[PDB]
């Protein structure tokens, strides 16, 4: 009596591996407030 | 069952490049501070 | 057996481009607060 | 299906255009301790 | 078919000019601490 | 449809003028290292 | 077809009443930290 | 509709009990360098 | 035509007497966090 | 009617008996940046 | 005219047991900006 | 009753062993803030 559920992980795998594509591309945009944080420090300490 | 996030890596690239842009628009404006601030140290000296 | 979803995309592709609108006025008042910022920074080490 | 946000620019611009009539009323209150920082400097000296 | 909103905007248009009351209030109190943040600055610097 | 906010302006009125109350009582303060700072500077030079 | 709510002003304006109690609590830890703040300011000074 | 707030000024009067343990205990190291900061101008003007 | 509802006081009052005991729980648990947070400054501030 | 809460207050009085450790675990942890804070005023007064 | 459920408790206590498992996975990963945030003071202090 | 939480250690313990990698990338960042921190006060004793 069952009801196929071979759609459902066909279709979220394909969703998790999308949000692993958008949390690359995040990561990729902090670490420029990262690096220009502590490149204003040995500005204003000279 | 995707949803097309094609649109999201389009946008933010854009976005995470201009980050640097106004980054380097600011460390401009810190070096005015670290070389009136030792040229002042010359001046006192003597 | 479809509804009509052409008024949808009319609707919020016109809301998204006024999300634009109210983000760039925004911009506009914080780089008040980053560049007086640093202007009395160099008043104080004067 | 727009929201009318016309009352937005109209009172954040006029929020904006205050932001920078309090800056220029602190700049003129840290010039006093800029000032009268380097006319004790000239009394010491002497 | 409406239902009469003529309650509505009678009643928040008195609301938000409510918020722009106790807004003002709050900046009054807000000077105290930035007058008195940098007459103690000259008080230390003397 | 207002909610009665009189209890407002009665609350921190009196809160801001507490506020200037205990910062008197800090400049009292201030003044005791500043007189203490510059006759130090007399026996000194002495 | 009301229902009777007496018993929620005689629970909250106990409830603020308590919450006036646990703020005095705070203020005489926060000036430990402004006395110690500045009898240090005289021993360095001297 | 109280909330026994009994366990809060028994846990802070303790807590602000020990902020003063701990200032005494840097006095009692400042003045080491107040000490030694003007026996050393004994040597020196010798 | 009644329905005996003396089950309800009797059950919900013993509810909203087990409501205060487990909020009286988290109050002793809060104030670590507030202790711990303002000792923390002292020794910063040394 | 009543629900069992025999189990909470002895989950969380072995939850705040925990936060009692890692609080004297940082107390430990602050006291390195204050002792060594004034050993550095001894040298570089010397 | 009860329903068996003795598989209720067999699925729960298995499940809570499991929410303990992953309360340490994330307790061991909070330590890590514990102390990578006062290793940094000291580099800063020195 | 259980749901197959294996592939939480397996995704968060190596989560945890790559903020690791990159707080040891931070700490040999803050040594270049460091040691030019005291190589600066030797040319201005000098």
């Amino acid at each position: 009596g069952v009801i196929d559920t071979s759609a459902v992980e066909s279709a979220i795998t394909d969703g998790q591996g999308d949000m692993k594509a958008i949390g690359g591309y995040i990561v990729g945009a902090l670490v420029i407030l990262a690096v220009a944080g502590l490149i204003y420090s040995m500005l204003r300490k000279a």
